[PDB]
């Protein structure tokens, strides 16, 4: 019953362009055994087919499309609902290259592990073989990839993700390098057997082999798991070639900010989850003459420029966003984003009216179905409507806060980087780094809230592809070797600082942009702070607060630094110095002993 690879069905019109390819993907069906292979273009007749399959297969259902347009919702297995971090592997042939922030696993084993479980693992299945390219196609080295799956769910949402399909592939040329992305749900069939609406294994891993470029994704259809351009691409794989050629792959959202003077500024973000990160890349400022736009919320690569400055590109094409959360009164722009359709919705409530609902959304919905197809009631059910980590999968052209500029393969001048957290106590809502080398250090010690403090360095904390030691130094080496004058000013934001009564010394939300002002004129030299121990922090009469009811001893105390409290601060830092181990940079520790002799 086992074929060769020349007799299975596709391979015979494969192709033939790029013998890299076609002998890789022959390599691969002949291990995993599918019943046919498909080549991908990402053209809008094979999208609604591959949709027509879906919904036959139960795996979508059509959402109504007088609400949301070709639209679908799909209900996963409960034991595949999120990324699985302690099944996710960074297989560098040393271990210290894959460092105390990662999992590592020698790549022999690994691989052995791996191609067992592969053998047979697509019968009774396509494969697909998705060509794909991160960022705009236009780029002077365009980062291509493919991924062949088992999994027309991933299929179709890499459509989403990513410039998918025949761009992609006519860009890899004859023997253009592309990164080898390997999928499979790990769900074969028997000839005749029903499949389920959802299939996956009780057996996962995500594993990335830095130095070759490759990534080896088993069990799991879910999101992070699977979409493997989305964390294993941009972050993981991106990181370890950022590192080797000069540039960054880093977590952070893209804002353009536009001043009152009608004059663009660009700022990259990086935030942990549980700190309003979306809201914050949709902005609607709240100050008159000051307008945002976003070209991403999630990834941003970083490249010097040939005038030194850092320009930023989304490498993504779509939003893949937690649902839950999200609304009209505090995200209306990521609403009328999803309003426009063209969205997969994964785990999401359904209306009676074809219709989706998750937490938090306004409505009141007097019965749904739950992401478990169960009915719910209102005040009534006990267990969420929608799963907590629920998604929604979205065109980001659709955005109708898009900045024009976000499909350009240049990218935009970065002006500052921000970094931020959720603290109650020690950090102030805003201050600026003193220089480049103390930016790193503010960055690499980012600490946020847990069940207590956090550090999660450059929010890239589940996401290195290296050793967290050595991203460190290849931070410092950028900006050590670059126009000091053009560098992005680095800042650190704490929205969410609490009064001892528990209140909110910062109302957030869209008067974010008050202190995304002082921000901007910080860069333009416009505006003043106070010198303290941690950095350049602001002083209540330094804000515009026009127009805001806040009380201004809660901004002040927001802004406040403690010597007391930051002396307590230390301790942490050091524990967490100590753990990045043997290969954390003599300019971190710099830094922190030149904040310890200014704190005294
Ligand atoms: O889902 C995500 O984008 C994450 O966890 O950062
Ligand atoms: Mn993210």
């Amino acid at each position: 019953s086992h074929m060769t690879s020349a007799t299975i069905p596709g391979l015979d019109t494969a192709p033939t362009n790029h013998q890299g390819l076609l002998s890789w993907v022959e390599e691969v069906a002949e291990l995993t055994q599918p019943d046919r292979v498909v080549f991908t273009d990402g053209s809008e007749e094979e999208f609604q087919r591959l949709c027509d399959q879906l919904v036959e297969a139960g795996t979508f259902i059509r959402l109504n499309p007088e609400k949301h347009k070709n639209s679908y919702l799909a209900l996963s297995d409960p034991s595949d609902v999120a990324r699985v971090e302690s099944r996710t592997y960074i297989c560098s042939a040393k271990e210290i290259d894959a460092g105390p922030t990662n999992n590592w696993m020698d790549p022999g084993e690994m691989r052995s592990i791996m191609k067992d479980l592969y053998r047979g693992c697509m019968r009774g299945r396509t494969m697909y073989v998705v060509p794909f390219c991160m960022g705009p196609l236009g780029a002077e080295d365009p980062k291509l990839g493919v991924e062949i799956t088992d999994s027309e769910y991933v299929v179709v949402s890499m459509r989403t993700m990513t410039r998918m399909g025949k761009a992609a592939l006519e860009k890899m040329g004859d023997d253009g390098f592309f990164v080898k992305a390997l999928h499979s749900v790990g769900a074969p069939l028997e000839p005749g057997q029903k499949d389920v609406a959802w299939p996956c294994s009780e057996t996962k891993y995500i594993t990335h082999f830095p130095e070759t470029r490759e990534i080896w994704s088993y069990g799991s259809g879910y999101g992070g798991n699977a979409l493997l351009g989305k964390k294993c691409y941009s972050l993981r794989i991106a990181s370890a070639m950022a590192h080797d050629e000069g540039w960054l792959a880093e977590h952070m959202l893209i804002l353009k900010l536009i001043s009152p003077e009608n004059k663009a500024y660009y700022f990259a973000a990086a935030f942990p989850s549980a700190c309003g990160k979306t809201n914050l890349a949709m902005l609607q400022p709240t100050i008159p003459g000051w307008r945002a736009e976003t070209l991403g919320d999630d990834i941003a690569w970083m490249r010097f420029g040939k005038d030194g400055r850092l320009y930023a590109v989304n490498p993504e094409f779509g939003f893949f966003g937690v649902a839950p959360g999200t609304n009209w009164k505090s995200n209306p722009n990521a609403m009328r984003t999803i309003a426009a359709g063209n969205t997969v919705f994964t785990n999401v409530a359904l209306t009676d009216d074809g219709d989706v609902w998750w937490e938090g959304l306004e409505g009141d919905p007097q019965h749904l179905i739950d992401w478990k197809g169960n009915d719910w009631y209102f005040r009534e059910t006990e267990t969420n409507a929608a799963h907590p980590n629920s998604r929604y999968c979205t065109p980001m052209s659709q955005c109708p806060i898009l900045a024009p500029e976000w499909d350009d393969p240049q990218g935009v001048p970065i002006s500052g980087i921000l970094f931020g957290g959720r603290r109650k106590t020690t950090v102030p809502l805003v201050t600026e780094a003193r220089d480049w080398q103390h930016g790193v250090f503010i960055g690499a010690t980012l600490g946020s809230e847990q069940t207590n403090v956090r550090r999660d360095p450059m929010a890239m904390l589940p996401f290195l592809g290296y050793n967290v030691g050595d991203y460190f130094q290849h931070w410092i080496n950028l900006g050590k070797h670059a126009d000091e004058s053009k560098l992005p000013k680095v800042f650190f934001v704490n929205w969410f600082r609490r009064g001892d009564d528990g209140r909110f010394l910062w109302p957030g939300f869209g008067e974010n942009s008050r202190v995304l002002k002082w921000i901007v004129d910080r860069i333009e030299h416009k505006a003043g702070g106070a010198t303290t121990p941690i950095g350049t922090v602001p002083a209540v009469e330094d804000l515009d607060l026009d127009g805001l009811d806040v009380d201004a001893a809660d901004v002040a105390a927001a802004l406040a630094v403690d010597a007391d409290e930051w002396r307590q601060e230390l301790p942490l830092i050091e524990e967490w110095l100590q753990f990045v181990g043997e290969k954390l940079p003599t300019g971190v520790k710099d830094e922190f002993d030149a904040l310890k002799e200014r704190l005294g």
